[PDB]
């Protein structure tokens, strides 16, 4: 159930994925539309769901991953697609072999050092890219 602020921006929350406290290498996954593209592991808040506990949910099921949760990065728009994402920090310390989104769409992982992370997603995702600014 997709779940929207009162302005009508669909709620999701999102996870940067790091190795280590380094925060040097960030797991990126790729889009479930076009395969051959990577995004920010995230998606829709669940009706009564707190934006951490939905950012880690998030990212188990499109990274396989699990960690220790860090900080709010921020909350960041999408005004074409109109959604609102908060924006958390994970370090990662459990890496899972076949997770949900592996198994039922073949979803892909993988490190990006961050300014590469930055340069895959600018094109179709320079949102997501902007998450890494700061
Ligand atoms: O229309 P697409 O380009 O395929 O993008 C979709 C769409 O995202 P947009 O809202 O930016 O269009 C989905 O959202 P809904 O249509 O379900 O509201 C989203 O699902 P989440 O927001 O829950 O992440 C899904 O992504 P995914 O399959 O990664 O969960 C994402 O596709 P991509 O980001 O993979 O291209
Ligand atoms: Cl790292
Ligand atoms: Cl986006
Ligand atoms: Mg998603």
């Amino acid at each position: 159930t997709r779940t929207y602020d009162g302005d009508g921006y669909k709620k999701r929350a999102a996870c940067l994925c790091f190795r280590s406290e380094s925060e040097e290498e960030v797991l990126l996954v790729s889009s479930s539309r076009h395969p051959d593209r990577w995004i920010v592991p995230g998606g829709g808040m669940e009706p009564e769901e707190e934006p951490s506990v939905a950012a880690v949910r998030e990212v188990c099921e499109e990274a396989g991953v699990k960690g220790t949760l860090g900080r709010l990065v921020g909350i960041f728009e999408n005004q074409e697609r109109k959604h609102r994402t908060y924006v958390y920090v994970l370090i990662v310390t459990e890496v899972l072999e076949d997770w949900e989104d592996s198994v039922n769409i073949g979803r892909k992982r993988e490190w990006f050092k961050i300014e590469d992370a930055i340069k895959v997603l600018q094109y179709h995702k320079p949102v997501q890219a902007s998450y890494f600014e700061t």
